[PDB]
DNA sequence: TCGTGTAAGCAGTCCGCG
DNA sequence: GCGGACTGCTTGC
């Protein structure tokens, strides 16, 4: 097999590399790597190295890495550019792995771990590590085993061994319900004292040294706690054994307000799953406790126990250990679904970076572009300092607030990357500038043609047409990967809809789910077999189809994010290729493209309808248009349609055979106008939306920019078994809106779009009547909580104190004197409830940590004093009034002359 | 919230508005 | 009460 790296580090003048050799074995080596950097040289000096602008360079070979770094400093002192890759480990990987890396994940040691620490005096701070580590569960991907280290004797209690037999039993048998599929994979090790536990853990770690290290909050809690606890008991040298090279660094992570410390373990790649989830999931959750996320992702019930976690070990050690094990398994289950580890490895090896660098698109693209340029003997420019400067972004059309009955939407495939490719936007393809006219002059095609030689953006920039820039070249490669995975995702989605239809008529039989590849549209033979299957088999197939769709989603959406991140990075001062000329070239072209195509679509539709000046495009944001299809339907007449699916077919055909060719013609003209390198503006139909045929549903509505709802029958070629709501911006989509309120608002919208005014009125009346019965957590608002200390004046709200911070201050007064009560953590999320006048808490609201029950000390009082009237008005009635007034509809029945009977 | 970009919505504070 | 200036938060692209 071809060799591949596992980890790489610079330690002084040495590269430390862990890698898989050609026989599939893990090895470690120290290499005295001699880096090269570059300086500009005279034209007369023969060379094969050139900078990205074609200026010749001399290569400078250094005796060591320190000499290279010192040379960079002196070049700054002199005032001359020091060219080349200044991150020497990236240069090392580029030299050592000069080929597309093919990796074998089965050879990569992926460790998932979690620790328990009993603490009687509050949260056990990792920087202090003053309490014993009393449990570690460490899953190893190569062994496929859960290694359990269990402390039986502690100053906080002596306990009996954990029982695997009780652990396996149902909760109803008094067991812990540790999943049967992992029972045989547990290796249980009890210990008489903490010193022996930790010494054995370190010996185990030496034998099975993680390459990828993950878990939940491991970077912020488990790793620093373990490091500091070992450091406190044994000293620094022993704690450094967590690093295969015995090197660690306390790393200070800084943000807008305050900073925190993590421990860098040289030769390990830490990918904290909470951070993977936050970057790659595209959710925004009210809470990030493992319980909360596991319930959301897997539909598993919360791990239930009695009393505080600080007393769980002494009261129920059995459950304490089982829950530690299950917690590790839950992360593995989430990854089996979301496949974020697989993604990180794919992207990391593609870029040739430390795997943990996948969190940084700037680092990722720096590596990709460096490797690409190096292939041609080209030399990357030195990074420079730039002041942060604002620049313009996208155009968003102001919609007329209204109901919109029939709607078809269209948007550009990978808009900004497509613009980069079309225009040929790259640091080294800049050809010059032209005299800019107002944007509307380009939009309306009255401005003079920018260039007869170069490819242009309406911000004034001109680009070479003879050759592709490195940015277009590399962005295309990742775009092509994205396209492949999106294909699999959409096929799985379409396959899912087939199964859902079949589920209307399940067969009374005993059978098996079909062995199929859900990434490809089901053949006719598979469809016929599906129509004969039982509900059990069909539901298992639906589950598998949906898991395939999720896998495709992860792969495609994060590749989309990477290429969009390149366009964004051009506007970040820390990017080697930062250039506001290029950043603005993209965004300004985008504004033109949207408004240009709005004009073209309006022109086309006025032509087919025989009208003048009519606005068919009702809305657009960045790269999208929403087209009113009422007149198209009305030209045929609703009476002529057999059912809903019939008019959906008709609009689908109209979009594909009439609209898209017209859009394409419009964009081809624009490409010629701007003299672009290649026509790549592909604006495909997204949604077909409308009310069910013969209903009183309104179909859709807009309240304003970035705020709308559509009843969708077909999305990017997926024809739904049941209509699906596309809701954007509205409160149903905001993590701040209470859970039960999101649900109620969604049903209100569903009724508006599908059933009509009278149906909406019936539901409103019932919700208003019953909502006080809802569980307090389900009706609590949510907010991130920053700057608690800033607004805290002697425990009371200072000037301009935000509402949610006021709530936290209220909470803090109510729990004062308790070391056991949960503390609100700066920067994390809180639930928030309004309080009625004259409550014992002395203020108008209270807040507590999200994803948790409020502490028993105050729960009963909070419940008694909760202001249901304010809650309802703020979270439900106000947004609903917004929806209904926009839609020209009433949520309460108005009086009429009929009432007199 | 360490980690690519901008546009833009709504909640709430403060305070003007005769 | 509603708006504007402002902070804070969050979402859509
Ligand atoms: N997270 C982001 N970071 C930077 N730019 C973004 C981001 N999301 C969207 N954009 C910009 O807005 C443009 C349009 O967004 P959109 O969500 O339609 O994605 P897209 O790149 O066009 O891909 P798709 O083919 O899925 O529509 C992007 O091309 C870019
Ligand atoms: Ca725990
Ligand atoms: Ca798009
Ligand atoms: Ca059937
Ligand atoms: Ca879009
Ligand atoms: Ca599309």
């Amino acid at each position: 097999m071809k060799e591949f790296y596992l980890t790489v580090e610079q330690i002084g003048d040495s590269i430390f590399e862990r890698y898989i050799d050609s026989n599939g074995r893990e090895r470690t080596r120290e290499v005295e790597y001699k880096p090269s950097l570059f300086a500009h040289c005279p034209e007369s000096q023969a060379t094969k190295y050139f900078d990205i602008y074609g200026k010749p360079c001399t290569r400078k070979l250094f005796a060591n890495m320190r000499d290279a770094s010192q040379w960079i400093k002196r070049m700054e002192d002199i005032g001359l550019e020091a060219l080349g890759m200044d991150d020497f480990k990236l240069a090392y990987l580029s030299d050592t792995y000069n080929y597309e890396i093919k990796y074998d994940h089965t050879k990569i040691r992926v460790a998932n771990f979690d620790i328990e620490v009993t603490s009687p005096d509050g949260f056990p701070e990792p920087s202090q590590a003053k309490h014993p580590i009393d449990a570690i569960t460490h899953y190893d991907s190569i062994d496929d085993r859960f290694y359990v280290f269990d402390l039986l004797n502690s100053p906080y209690g002596n306990v009996e061994e954990w029982s695997i037999e009780i652990a396996a039993k149902l909760q109803e048998q008094g067991g812990d319900e540790v999943p049967s599929e992992i029972i045989d994979k547990i290796i249980y090790m009890p210990f008489d004292n903490e010193k022996e536990l930790l010494m054995e853990y370190l010996n185990f770690w030496q034998q099975k040294t993680p390459v990828i290290l993950t878990g939940w909050n491991v970077e912020s809690f488990a790793i620093p706690y373990v490091y500091n606890r070992i450091k406190n008991i044994f000293g620094e040298s022993t704690a450094k054994r967590l690093s295969p090279h015995r090197k660690t660094r306390v790393k200070v992570i800084e943000n807008m307000y305050g900073s925190r410390e993590i421990i860098t373990l040289f030769g390990i790649s830490v990918l904290d799953y909470i951070d993977l989830y936050k970057k790659f999931s595209f959710t925004n959750q009210p809470s990030y406790s493992l319980d909360y996320i596991s319930e959301f992702e897997l539909n598993v019930g919360k791990l239930k126990y009695d009393g505080p976690i600080s007393k769980l070990r002494e009261s129920n050690h059995q459950r304490y250990i089982s829950y530690n094990i299950i917690a590790v398994y839950r992360v593995l289950q989430i990854d089996a679904k979301r496949q974020f580890i697989n993604l990180s490895l794919d992207m990391g090896y593609y870029a040739k970076i430390q795997i943990q660098s996948v969190f940084s698109p700037i680092k990722t693209w720096d590596a990709i572009i460096f490797n690409s340029l190096k292939e041609q003997n080209k030399v990357i420019p030195q990074g420079r300092s730039h002041p942060v400067q604002p620049y313009p972004g996208a155009f968003v059309k102001e919609p007329i607030p209204n109901r919109y009955k029939y709607v078809m939407s269209f948007d550009l495939t990978s808009a900004y990357p497509s613009i980069i490719r079309q225009v040929n936007i790259s640091p080294e393809t800049i050809a010059g500038t032209f005299k800019v006219a107002p944007l509307h002059d380009y939009i309306n095609a009255v401005a003079e043609r920018p260039s007869d030689v170069y490819s242009c953006s309406p911000n004034g920039m001109m680009y070479y047409k003879d050759r592709d820039g490195v940015v277009p070249t590399e962005i295309t490669k990742v775009f092509n990967q994205r396209k492949e995975h999106k294909g699999y995702m959409l096929a799985a989605q379409r396959n899912g809809e087939i199964i859902k239809e079949a589920l209307h008529n399940p067969n009374l039989s005993v059978d098996e789910p079909l062995d199929v590849d859900y990434r490809f549209d089901f053949s006719d033979e598979i469809k016929e077999k599906i129509k004969k299957l039982s509900a059990k088999s069909l539901n298992e197939m639906l589950f598998r189809a949906q898991r395939t769709e999720v896998a495709g989603m992860t792969a495609q959406i994060n590749r989309k994010a990477l290429i969009n991140g390149l366009a964004g990075a051009l506007g970040n001062v820390w990017f080697r290729y930062y250039d506001l000329r290029n950043a603005t070239a993209i965004t300004t072209f985008g504004q033109m493209a949207l408004q240009w195509i709005e004009r073209k679509v309006n022109e086309y539709l006025n032509e087919v309808c025989g009208t003048e000046g009519e606005a068919f495009v009702l809305y657009g944001d960045t790269d999208s248009i929403y087209v009113s299809a009422d007149k198209i339907i009305d030209k045929v007449g609703e009476s002529k349609f057999r059912d809903t699916n019939h008019w959906v077919d008709f609009l689908d055909k109209f979009a594909r055979e009439r609209m898209e060719p017209a859009i394409d013609r419009g964009f081809r003209e624009m490409c010629e106008y701007m003299n672009n390198k290649q026509h790549l503006m592909f604006m495909d139909r997204e949604a077909i939306a409308g009310p069910p045929l013969g209903s009183k549903g309104i179909g859709g509505f807009w309240t304003g920019k970035k705020r709308y709802a559509l009843n969708v029958w077909d999305m990017e070629g997926t024809r739904y078994a049941e209509p699906k709501l596309k809701i954007m911006g509205l409160e149903t989509q905001k993590s701040s809106t209470p859970k039960a309120v999101q649900k109620a608002l969604k049903e209100c919208i569903r009724r508006m779009l599908q059933e009509g005014e009278e149906s909406l009125q019936e539901y409103f009346k019932e919700f208003e009547k019953e909502f006080r019965q809802l569980n307090y957590i389900s009706i609590a608002s949510v907010s991130s909580a920053n700057n608690i200390a800033k607004y805290d004046v002697g425990g009371f709200p200072g000037p301009k104190c935000p509402f949610h911070i006021r709530g936290i201050l209220t909470y803090n007064r109510a729990i004062k004197g308790n070391i056991d009560a949960p503390q609100v953590v700066e920067g994390e999320k809180v639930y928030v409830l309004p309080l009625r006048e004259g409550n014992p808490f002395g203020d108008k609201c209270i807040a507590w940590p999200s994803g948790t029950e409020i502490t028993d000390l105050i729960k009963d009082d909070v419940l008694h004093w909760m202001d249901y009237t304010v809650l309802l008005e703020k979270t439900f009635i106000k947004p609903l009034e917004g929806f209904t007034s926009a839609a020209k509809l009433d949520y309460e029945k108005k009086a009429s002359l009929f009432d007199m009977f």
